[PDB]
Formats: structure tokens, C-alpha cells, sequence
């Protein structure tokens, strides 16, 4: 056993190895999405500019939960990172709704693994959930939901113009 | 009676304290006002900040008023602000109108107040009126009104766009 | 349902409301006793001063609860803000006194906004509460409860030289 | 008649060397104050300082009275300026009580010179009345109300210890 280990469930340790490949997949997404909108036949620069640095963002959160298991002594495993669901994100409109999709089923992740760290008494992992994690996942929502809002009304994904706007307006 | 007190009328003293009251609850109706932009359904942030901040100065219009009462010796008697009048304010342009209808009510109850200061025979409370208050209020009321006929002219409410659009180049 | 909201029960944003409301309750009881202490019979311009703040500080607690509740996807409803207790504070000392009694109370809300969030399993509920509130309240009661100390042991209510030195030298 | 009159009756014209006369009054009973707190067995410097300011003050008064007659056309009549009805002013409490009734009889007299500009259409001159009296004589007689206040709340003229704390915090 490491000498560092202390109060923390081997169920725990798991569920972060877990959380670790969901915040790579999550960068991934946005990789992805970012370049879709690099297309010379989409050629929106501020939606690629947004999603890649949202992709850095899911990176950094990968790296700090990969430092946190040292932290607490637990082992580090990596699975495979899974390409993302889709290859042509559509529109704009539709970009940002999966971005919804995917920072509220991050968000589950993470309150589930609040759940466990409640479950196990841990009061360490609790408070690093919460400092690093949940409130960062509220504003992440938040901000795609005024997004996805603010397409629809401009007339999006039907409107070429209002996502044309949207790009230099809110993106830019 | 106060030691300052001269030529001060009670019924200027108690319209005082009236005056207090609106000026508290315009402050209460614009707290609302923005937040209804803040919604993630709503999602215009420049309508937002335009109404906390119309929020914040009339705050500073009912400190003043509170420091008149005591200046002239009259005793500053609160009573409750009334929630405002809607919960949801449907889009920019009834906002707007709204604030427009509130400004205007202001401006009555200060001409009102103007008058009974004239009938009272009382030039410095009219002058504290006309400097502080009423070419603040005739501003506020143009300023209001300048905004109505953009978004009535951009096609508002209907369109999405021009709301975004408004929020953008004329609050932004 | 709003595009936005996950894991926030209809108890936690009823009760977020009543928060709402009980903040800007307390800014307007410090706006009264503020403007109390600036009548020409009470003269203490570093309580009135001090007052004042701490009103302020309160609209701002306001404001902050308004924006989770958007933030979370809840909506916000608002109610009257109910006039003080009190219209005459009688002193220095018994408006630290009523000031402390309120801070005591809005902990209390506090913490059973705290006990629902935690039965409704809501940790980032939780930790908006302990970040932003519960710490606040506890260093705001012990500077009430230093104060109130401080102007019994000088000799308030009864000697106005007390009052006057608090004034300057604890306020000012 | 002088090429620039118009408007101007010649029962303002009065009226105004009378207020100059008043101006002047004021300037030296503020005089005679000062330097009683200058004397060795009075001894309160700061009395003395704040007391003298308000002595300038009022020249400057005077003089802008005398600049607007000249402004307006009147020609100015001085009278002798009366000796303040007191030499000795007995304490600081005193001495400030006879300012409060000062500035009140001072502000009472340009009350009724603002009434005779009413009288004769006179709005230029109740402009100037307003803007740069009227205002400045609810602020020093709040001023005073507020100072005599203090003194008494703290044991003044009695309490030789209170005038001397009164005259390092209030007036240093
Ligand atoms: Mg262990
Ligand atoms: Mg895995
Ligand atoms: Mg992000
Ligand atoms: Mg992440
Ligand atoms: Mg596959
Ligand atoms: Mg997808
Ligand atoms: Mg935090
Ligand atoms: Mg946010
Ligand atoms: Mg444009
Ligand atoms: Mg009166
Ligand atoms: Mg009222
Ligand atoms: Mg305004
Ligand atoms: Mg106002
Ligand atoms: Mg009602
Ligand atoms: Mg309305
Ligand atoms: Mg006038
Ligand atoms: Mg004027
Ligand atoms: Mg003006
Ligand atoms: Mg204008
Ligand atoms: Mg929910
Ligand atoms: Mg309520
Ligand atoms: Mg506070
Ligand atoms: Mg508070
Ligand atoms: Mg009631
Ligand atoms: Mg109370
Ligand atoms: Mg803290
Ligand atoms: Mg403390
Ligand atoms: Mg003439
Ligand atoms: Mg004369
Ligand atoms: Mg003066
Ligand atoms: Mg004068
Ligand atoms: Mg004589
Ligand atoms: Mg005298
Ligand atoms: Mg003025
Ligand atoms: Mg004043």
C-alpha cells in the first residue's frame, strides 16, 4: 500500500481513473468540434477558437484529477480515449447542443462521484469536487444554454447570417 | 421640533417619505428587470447589466432623498417595497416599455412633489428637485424612448435578431 | 424544464427565494439605521457610514443568490421587502444590538437552506452556500457581537461620550 | 438707469445691500468667535480654526452679493457692520448654538428675499438664490444642529473633557 494512502476507498480511486478518461473524451469532443468549424465549407474561426480552448480546458481537467489520485495514493489507469459520437457537427446551433449534452453528462459523472466520496466519508475528494469541479461545471452549462438560446432566437441552424453573427458578436 | 428645521412643511416632510418609496421601488422593478436577461432562456447579458445598473441609481436617488428628510429636519418613515408589478417581462422591448411607463410615473410624482414644495412656498426643497431630480428624469425618460423605437424599428419583439442585435450595439 | 437545470430540486429554489427576499430585508433594515444615525438629534457619521455598507454588502448577497438561481435554472420570484422593525434605533449601542440579532437570524436561514441541500443531495448547492455565505456570517457576528462588547463596556447607551469615541475610533 | 438693468426692481436692489450688510454681520460674529477659542483659559484651537473658515466663508458671501448687484445694475449701499451681541461665548456648546441661531436667522432672511424675487418675476435672481445660497445654508445648519448634538450628548459645556475631545475629533 502507498505511504501516502489515507481514508481513501479503493471504489473511489476507480471512479476517478473513470472520471480521468471521461474529462480526455471530453477534450476530444471539442478537438473535434473545433476543427469542423476550421472547414473552408463551415468557416465559422470564432467557433473553432471557443471549442478548442474549451478542448485545453477538459485537458487541464484530466491532468489535475490524474494529480489528485497521486495525491492521495491511489494508481493511475488510462483507457482508451473514445473518438466522438459524431464527425459533421451540422451547424453551430447543433455544435453547442451537444456541448450542452456533454457538460451535463459530465456533470452527472461528477455528482456521482460526490455521491461515492459522501458514501465513503471522504471530505478531502468532497471539497476537491466541489472547488475544481462543480461549480466550473454550472458555468459551463449555463454559458452553452445562453448559447443555444441566443442561436435559436437569431433564427439558427436555418440562418447562415445569425450564426455568421453570433461567431463575431459572442464568439468574438 | 428638529433644531434645523425652517420652513419645512409637514406635507412636504410626508411626500418626502412617498418619494423614498418609489425611488426604492423603481430600484426593485430594474433588480428584476435584469435578472429576467440573466435567464438562460432569455440570455441577453448587456440588457442585463443596462437594468442592474438603472437598479443601482436609483438606489442612489432614495439615499439622497433620505439625506434631504435629515438635512431639513423632517424623520424619514419607511414602509414596504412592493414587488414589481411582473415576474417575466417577455422579451427587450416590453422591458423597456415598462421602464418607460415606471420613469414616466416617477416624473409625476416628482412634478407633483414640485408643487406642493411651489405651494409651500419652499425654494430650496424646488431646487433640490429641479437639480437632482427632474433633468434626470426628463434624460432617463428621452434615453428610454430612444431605445423603444430602435427595437419597435428592428423588428422587435418578433425578432430574435434584433434584440441580440440592440443588446449588442446600442447597450453593449 | 429549463435546458439547464440538473439535480436542483423545487424545495432548494423555493427556498433560494426566500432567501432573496431575507437579504434584501436585511440591506433595508442596515439602509434605515444608516440614515438614523446621520439626524441632526444623533450626529454618528462613522455609524452611519458603517451602516451603509453593510447595506450595500447585503444587496450584493441579494444579487449573488439571484444569479444561482439563474445559474441552476431555477426562476426567480420575488416578494415584498418588508419595512424594518424599527423606525427609531434609540442608540448606537441597540442598533449593534438589533443588527447582530439580524445576522443571527439570516445564519439561521442559511443553514436550513443548507440542511434542505444537503437532504436533496445538491453538494454544489452546498458548497455555493459554505463559499460565499456561511463564513460571512460567522466573521459578521463576531465583529456585531466585539461591537455591541465594546459600546457596553465604554458606558453606552447611557453615556453619549461612549458612542461619540466608538465612533471615531472603532468606525472611523 | 444703468445700461445693463433689466428685471431688477429697485425693492430688490434694497434688499440685497440689506443681505450684504447680514453677510458681512455673519463674517464677524464668526470672527469674534474664533478668537475667543484663541484665548489662553479657553484654549481650544480647533474651535478656533473651524470657527475663522466660516468667518471667510461668509466674506465671500458678501462679496458675490456685491458682485451680482453690480451684475444686475443696482448700485451697492453699505451700512456699518453691528458688533456681534456677545464678547464672551462662554464655552464651545455655547459658541456653536450661536451659529446654529446665526446661520438660521441668516438663511431666514434670504427665505424672504427669494419670496420678494418671486414677487417681481425676478428669476435670474431666484436662481442665484438658490444655487449658491439656499443649499449652502441647510448644509451648515445641519452641520451645526449635528455639532451641538455631539457636545451636548457628550457632557458639554459642563464636561471641560468633552469640548477638548470634541475640538481633536470633530473639528481636528
Ligand atoms: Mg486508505
Ligand atoms: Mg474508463
Ligand atoms: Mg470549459
Ligand atoms: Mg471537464
Ligand atoms: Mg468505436
Ligand atoms: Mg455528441
Ligand atoms: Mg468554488
Ligand atoms: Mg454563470
Ligand atoms: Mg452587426
Ligand atoms: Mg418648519
Ligand atoms: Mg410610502
Ligand atoms: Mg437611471
Ligand atoms: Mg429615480
Ligand atoms: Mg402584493
Ligand atoms: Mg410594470
Ligand atoms: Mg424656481
Ligand atoms: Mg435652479
Ligand atoms: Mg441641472
Ligand atoms: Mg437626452
Ligand atoms: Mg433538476
Ligand atoms: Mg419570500
Ligand atoms: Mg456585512
Ligand atoms: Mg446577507
Ligand atoms: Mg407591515
Ligand atoms: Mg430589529
Ligand atoms: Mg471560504
Ligand atoms: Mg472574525
Ligand atoms: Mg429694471
Ligand atoms: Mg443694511
Ligand atoms: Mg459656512
Ligand atoms: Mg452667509
Ligand atoms: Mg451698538
Ligand atoms: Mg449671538
Ligand atoms: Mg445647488
Ligand atoms: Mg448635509
Amino acid at each position: 500500500t502507498s505511504q501516502v494512502r489515507q481514508n481513501y476507498h479503493q471504489d473511489s480511486e476507480a471512479a476517478i481513473n473513470r472520471q480521468i478518461n471521461l474529462e480526455l473524451y471530453a477534450s476530444y469532443v471539442y478537438l473535434s468540434m473545433s476543427y469542423y468549424f476550421d472547414r473552408d465549407d463551415v468557416a465559422l474561426k470564432n467557433f473553432a477558437k471557443y471549442f478548442l480552448h474549451q478542448s485545453h480546458e477538459e485537458r487541464e481537467h484530466a491532468e489535475k484529477l490524474m494529480k489528485l489520485q497521486n495525491q492521495r495514493g491511489g494508481r493511475i489507469f488510462l483507457q482508451d480515449i473514445k473518438k466522438p459520437d459524431c464527425d459533421d457537427w451540422e451547424s453551430g446551433l447543433n455544435a453547442m447542443e451537444c456541448a450542452l449534452h456533454l457538460e451535463k453528462n459530465v456533470n452527472q459523472s461528477l455528482l456521482e462521484l460526490h455521491k461515492l466520496a459522501t458514501d465513503k466519508n471522504d471530505p478531502h475528494l468532497c471539497d476537491f469536487i466541489e472547488t475544481h469541479y462543480l461549480n466550473e461545471q454550472v458555468k459551463a452549462i449555463k454559458e452553452l444554454g445562453d448559447h443555444v438560446t441566443n442561436l435559436r432566437k437569431m433564427g439558427a441552424p436555418e440562418s447562415g447570417l445569425a450564426e455568421y453573427l453570433f461567431d463575431k458578436h459572442t464568439l468574438g
